[PDB]
């Protein structure tokens, strides 16, 4: 067919990097009468995008044309896919007009498509980099209304771009934004914010006289950590590199942190979309099995990832280690209850005698579960613990994409609340490492005194830092 020959030809064009054969290619097939499908136009969109901007004269043809393709994909009605956005966002970047980016926004939206957080990109650290804050404030609040909700890049460079335009107000809210979405920050945000409390405009804006019944109020109401009112007292900020110690104390000023609640129907949802997320992968028979079998068993106060607890810095299996952590789960445990074991039925059938006689006394016992041969563990562990509402034992730095399908919002401050994490030392043996008794997130007090906390990958691999700002 006519349309299988530009796939065929389209398909070496950008294997070859040759723009101007796919521009010709384009023309071609409208001068043929050949339509172009979702397929055609996603290659043309990454092949135009291969080009760069001249630094000297004018811009060439290949990103000119890239964005009259895609103009003309939106009036064509082709739907588009994950790869367009991506494409059309790539072209974008390349071409780093960011008010060109914020018309293809624009396009998808008038023509009732969805745009991606990766389509604000360009747009918004363009303007960014601009310094027009104005236009930035237009692109977040286009996010807002298509309901795409920012991450933290976008966050800092809202952040940033306020701070150079000296817009207090946007710096708060902004900050508020962090605390709300992402809880602890990067290095680079985390300077950001330092410099930000540091700097004149920060030590000009606050009020000395305000109610104290209207913020008490907000306290309540937002859930606890914060209150949203606005910057408080007045003149410079103190703002110090420090640390909490394990009960939530700030060693800078004595402030002890609070512990946020998590709300029980949030739970309740998040447990849902686990059985649904699990069962798109699983099949759905094991998971069901699973869910029927917990039904029957427990109570637990621990769920034991079994395979990470017996590999977690181990060269092979360590029978050892996991024994070791299921008696430390159950001494802690009020009533002595064994762990929740969950360990896949190839590991289940030791091969040192007693051992194998250990993991059936455990099933036995109702504290084993034997996943099934194809099954991954993680949707095991991660429900019954969620269900049985305890305590999760598991190292897994959940870097695997599965974790990603969890969001950045309830799960974070879930796990914060129910993992425990295994450390090993040679003088002491193993350590369980329990949840802390105060939520590791932005926080702002009642007086207006701030903590933030820097992110890092393991805390207890790495001394957490946090920024005490409070005024002098
Ligand atoms: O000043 C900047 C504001 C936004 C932004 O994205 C940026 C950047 O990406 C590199 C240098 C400076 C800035
Ligand atoms: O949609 C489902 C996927 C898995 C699963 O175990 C399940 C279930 O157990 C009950 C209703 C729906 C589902
Ligand atoms: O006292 C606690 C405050 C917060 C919190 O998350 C917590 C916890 O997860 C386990 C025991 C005590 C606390
Ligand atoms: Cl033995
Ligand atoms: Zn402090």
């Amino acid at each position: 067919s006519p349309e299988a020959l530009l796939k065929q030809k389209l398909d070496m064009c950008s294997k070859k990097g040759d723009v101007l054969e796919a521009l010709r290619l384009y023309d071609e097939a409208r001068r043929n009468g050949v339509q172009l499908s979702q397929y055609h136009y996603n290659v043309l969109l990454y092949v135009c995008s291969l080009a760069e901007a001249a630094t000297e004269s004018s811009p060439n043809p290949g990103l000119s044309r890239g964005f009259d393709i895609f103009k003309q994909m939106i009036v064509d009605k082709v739907v588009p896919n994950e790869a367009t956005f991506t494409n059309g966002a790539r072209l974008a970047v390349a071409k780093d007009d960011p008010e060109m980016a914020f018309d293809m926004v624009k396009q998808m939206k008038a023509f009732g498509i969805q745009p991606r957080l990766r389509s604000y990109g360009p747009a918004l650290f363009g303007f960014c980099r601009k310094g027009d804050a104005d236009k930035a404030y237009e692109v977040d609040a286009h996010m807002v209304e298509s309901e795409v909700v920012p991450e933290e890049p976008e966050l800092a460079a809202l952040l940033k771009v306020s701070m150079d335009t000296k817009n207090a107000d946007k710096v708060y809210k902004t900050l508020q934004r962090l605390r709300d979405l992402v809880r602890q920050v990067s290095k680079s945000t985390f300077d950001m914010i330092e410099e930000w409390f540091k700097s004149e405009v920060a030590t000009k804006t606050g009020v000395k006289k305000w109610d104290v019944k209207k913020i008490r109020d907000a306290v309540v109401s937002g859930g606890g950590g914060w209150h949203g009112q606005g910057w408080l007292g007045t003149g410079k900020w103190n703002v110090k590199r420090t640390e909490m110690d394990e009960n939530g104390v700030c060693k800078c000023c004595k402030e002890k942190l609070v512990c946020i609640d998590i709300n029980p129907v949030e739970t309740e949802t998040f447990a849902a979309s686990l059985t649904r997320l699990a069962c798109e992968r699983e099949v759905k028979a094991n998971f069901n099995q699973f869910q029927e079998w917990l039904e029957r068993h427990g109570p637990f106060d621990a769920v034991i990832d079994g395979a990470n607890m017996g590999l977690v810095n181990q060269r092979s299996f360590s029978f050892f280690q996991l024994n070791n952590t299921v008696q430390r789960c159950q001494q802690i445990s009020p009533s002595k209850r064994l762990p929740l074991v969950i360990l896949h039925k190839s590991r289940v059938n030791a091969t040192y005698p007693k051992n194998r006689a250990l993991l059936e006394k455990w099933k036995n016992a109702g504290a084993l579960y034997a996943t099934p041969p194809g099954s991954n563990d993680d949707w095991y562990w991660l429900y019954a613990a969620v269900s049985c509402k305890c305590l999760l034992v598991t190292n897994d730095e959940m870097r695997d994409h599965l974790f990603q399908l969890l969001g950045n919002s309830f799960f974070p401050r879930w796990k914060e609340k129910h993992q425990v994490r295994i450390s090993v030392t040679r003088e002491d043996g193993l350590k369980l490492n329990m949840p802390p008794p105060y939520s590791i997130v932005i926080q702002e007090s009642e007086d207006g005194t701030w903590h933030v906390p820097m992110s890092v990958e393991d805390d207890l691999q790495t001394s957490r830092q946090w920024l005490c700002a409070k005024r002098s």
